DNA sequence: TAGGCCTGGATC
DNA sequence: TAGGCCTGGATC
């Protein structure tokens, strides 16, 4: 749906990646074993992303707002355990791979390229840039 | 299909 | 992690 414009690019650099695993947590949406890494496609609300697409509800919103906090915490840990796991961490918001500042089809390859394979950090992957994740 | 609203939903 | 509605475009 979103997973799609960016898994359009992987197999584009044919890279083998298995999808969707529920032996994994967070059951991450893509999964290289040509790195050891897994990468995620979280969109930017249920998962309160500081970007221009989080919107406090007006109708429930303390249901809301603690919900989306269960996500993040929920986020902390699947993370935390997969790199317990020796794997890295790519989060690609859908912010930048969908809407008004999505990175040109471009960028990205060239960003995911400098990542997935030259090694670093887990990191996640935003509509300006890629930084460390945290 | 482009995004912009509005809510929960289905599962496990 | 949505799907239902509604707008406004590009494709044909
Ligand atoms: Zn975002």
């Amino acid at each position: 749906a979103i997973e799609k414009r960016l898994a359009s690019l992987l197999t584009g650099q044919g890279l083998a990646f298995r999808v969707q695993d529920a032996s994994l947590p967070g059951r991450p949406d893509f999964v290289v074993d040509e790195y050891r890494c897994v990468i995620f496609t979280h969109g930017c609300f249920w998962h309160h992303h500081h970007c221009y697409l989080f919107k406090v509800p007006a109708t429930r919103t303390e249901f809301w707002l603690e919900k989306i906090g269960k996500n993040v915490e929920r986020d902390r840990r699947d993370i935390s355990r997969l790199q317990e796991l020796g794997w890295r961490v790519l989060i690609v918001w859908e912010c930048a791979l969908r809407g008004r500042e999505k990175l040109t089809d471009e960028a990205l390859t060239e960003r995911l390229e400098e990542w997935i394979c030259g090694e670093g950090a887990s990191a996640q992957i935003d509509t300006q840039g890629i930084h460390l994740l945290a």
